[PDB]
């Protein structure tokens, strides 16, 4: 919700959250790869020895123009294994909607729950609960030979079925644009009404 009058843009921030290696970078890289050259900034990767953050912004093709303003989305993630919480907490500053990218691997079930607990904790620092921000779950890695049942994955990350759920194979693009359409429509929904 930072309004830029000078480029006449309204800006929305979408954070991909989830356990290390769940396919967040993959989501963002797939999306980036399909946005036309003149409608995207650079992909920015920031990294210290132990901390990381990846982000880019783009002008969605399918979004109108409330009284002369164009819509720019800013996609942010903390990719890789995490050793410190600070990047995760900071990534959430000014978030408008969240895609929780859950891993289908049975040896990642606990890390899914853990990552959802951490998201909740971090949102709580900004004074938000899980109801206060649109969240969509992507159960990624459906192509794993041991992939858990979606409903099992959802149960550890969304016990109450409060959030939409989509399946993905981010490496193949499958579920990637459906996921972003879903979160984007919930974001624009909440501003609108
Ligand atoms: N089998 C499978 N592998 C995936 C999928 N999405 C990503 N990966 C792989 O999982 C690893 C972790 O993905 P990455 O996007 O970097 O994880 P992040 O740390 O959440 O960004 C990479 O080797 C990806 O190529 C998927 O749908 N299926």
């Amino acid at each position: 919700s930072t309004i830029n009058f000078a480029n006449r843009e309204i800006n929305f921030k979408i954070v991909y959250y989830g356990p290390g290696l769940s396919g967040k970078t993959t989501n963002l890289k797939w999306i980036y790869s399909k946005v036309p050259e003149g409608r995207k900034g650079e992909m920015v990767s920031l990294a210290t020895e132990d901390e990381r953050t990846l982000f880019f912004d783009f002008l969605p093709l399918d979004i109108g123009e409330v009284k002369g303003f164009k819509t720019r989305f800013h996609l942010y993630t903390v990719p890789g294994q995490v050793f410190y919480n600070a990047s995760r907490k900071l990534i959430l500053r000014g978030v408008d909607g969240i895609v929780f990218v859950a891993d289908s691997a049975p040896n990642r079930l606990r890390a899914n729950a853990e990552s959802m607990r951490n998201m909740r904790e971090n949102l709580a620092e900004y004074g938000l609960t899980l109801d206060d921000v649109p969240i969509v779950i992507q159960v990624n890695k459906r192509d794993l030979p041991d992939a858990l049942p979606v409903e099992m994955v959802r149960a550890v990350v969304d016990p109450e079925g409060k959030f939409p759920v989509l399946e993905a194979v981010a490496t193949e693009g499958k579920g990637v644009f459906e996921t972003l359409k879903e979160v984007s429509r919930l974001v624009l929904a909440r501003v609108a009404g």
